[PDB]
């Protein structure tokens, strides 16, 4: 029913994504499938890389109500400061694993929407954390890449256990 989400340490999460050529109806369908996949997990962000579609497409909904969807296509993210903010990040590609990452606390985001319109907004708080995390997917990076290698290894062993249990539950 929903799109399959790749799991760390799958090497395909390391693929650097290509920009989207045109916002065709097939990329519109992929976005809507991504949203369903993301809302089901549940999560608040998903990059197309995570469903094994190596294109510069991110879906996101930061709302409690699951009713403020956002799309970023071909995004450029630029820090507006060297101040970082800590945040406890998770990731549907590192299921049930959470730890602290310090990222620039304010960023400019420029991207296009599902109608092919360009936009530029500035973000802080949870938006800046999540857009940087999702941009990182697009460049083949996971939030575990910023943890010590014993946190990484333990994350990996734990995730392989979770994935096996999820297969078994099937
Ligand atoms: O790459 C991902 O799969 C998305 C990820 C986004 C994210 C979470 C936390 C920090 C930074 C980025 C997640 O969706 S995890 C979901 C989550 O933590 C959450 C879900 C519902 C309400 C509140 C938080
Ligand atoms: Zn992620």
């Amino acid at each position: 029913a929903l799109l399959p989400i790749l799991s760390f340490p799958d090497p395909r999460l390391r693929t650097i994504a290509k920009p989207v050529e045109e916002v065709t109806d097939e990329i519109r369908q992929l976005a809507a499938d991504m949203f369903e996949t993301m809302y089901a997990a549940p999560g608040i962000g998903l990059a197309a890389s995570q469903v094994d579609r190596h294109i510069q497409l991110i879906v996101m909904d930061l709302s409690e109500s699951k009713d403020e969807p956002m799309v970023f296509i071909n995004p450029k993210v630029t820090p507006l400061t060297e101040e970082t903010q800590p945040y406890e990040e998770g990731c549907l590609s590192v299921p049930q694993i959470y730890d602290k990452v310090d990222r620039p606390s304010r960023v400019k985001i420029e991207a296009i929407n599902l109608e092919g319109q360009a936009f530029e907004i500035e973000a802080d708080g949870l938006l800046a954390v999540c857009i940087q995390h999702e941009m990182d997917h697009l460049n083949g990076k996971l939030f575990v890449d910023y943890l010590s290698p014993l946190k990484r290894q333990r994350a990996r062993e734990k995730v392989e256990k979770i994935v096996r249990q999820r297969e078994r539950e099937k």
